[PDB]
């Protein structure tokens, strides 16, 4: 049943949809010639049904996933982009994070990633309300407002990006710098 898997009062189809994605230092000018996925294996998520593009509808919680990796100890960050979608796109907004329980209740091949699975012309089609393509959503992080928008890895592709920040060019500062930035939303989400 595609009702008891996912929230209809939080899915829509929409003009010109744009999310947020934090960026590694390095990678922030090659991203902005744009998405495709990584060869290095991960692409997303360990389980392979969830592997795709991860965005979210917050900058501020997309800014601290700008940092780290292999050396916390640099206090750099890259930045944060606004990725968006040409024209129009679904989003379906999953009331389940569980993949078996997800394909079966909306009758999905049992035994491909789910991920691949919302690629297709079948699955765009048959959920996307007439949508160019389909976002899965699941929140953010426990009691947090924002939301997760789960993208599929080749519907992602066509995907246009520009730099809403920049901390890559603190070098040194850059980490330190990202909260203030995120201090920005106690004061300005107002
Ligand atoms: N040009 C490019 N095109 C596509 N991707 C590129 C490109 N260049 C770099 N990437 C990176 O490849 C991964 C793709 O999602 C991300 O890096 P990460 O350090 O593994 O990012 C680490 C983690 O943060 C997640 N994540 C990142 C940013 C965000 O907004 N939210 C979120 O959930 C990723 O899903 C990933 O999850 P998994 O580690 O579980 O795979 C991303 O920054």
């Amino acid at each position: 049943g595609a009702d008891d898997v996912v929230d209809s009062s939080k899915s829509f189809v929409m003009e010109n949809f744009s999310s947020y994605h934090g960026t590694k230092p390095g990678y922030v000018d090659s991203i902005q010639k744009g998405i495709q996925k990584p060869k290095s294996g991960t692409q997303g998520n360990y389980d392979d049904d969830w592997k795709g593009f991860y965005s979210t509808d917050n900058k501020y919680d997309a800014a601290g996933y700008s940092v780290d990796n292999e050396n916390p100890l640099s206090g750099k960050a890259g930045g944060v982009v606004k990725v968006t979608y040409p024209g129009l796109t679904k989003v379906l907004a999953l009331k389940v994070d569980n993949a078996e329980t997800i394909k079966k209740e909306l009758g999905l091949s049992l035994t491909e990633p789910l991920m691949e699975q919302v690629g297709t012309e079948e699955f765009i089609k048959r959920f996307g309300d007439g949508a160019s393509r389909v976002v899965l959503s699941l929140p953010f992080a426990e009691g947090s407002s924002s939301v997760e928008y789960i993208n599929n890895w080749e519907q992602a592709k066509a995907l246009s990006v520009e730099l809403e920040i920049n901390f890559e060019t603190r070098g040194k500062r850059g980490q330190d710098a990202m909260y203030e930035y995120m201090a920005q939303a106690c004061a300005g989400n107002r």
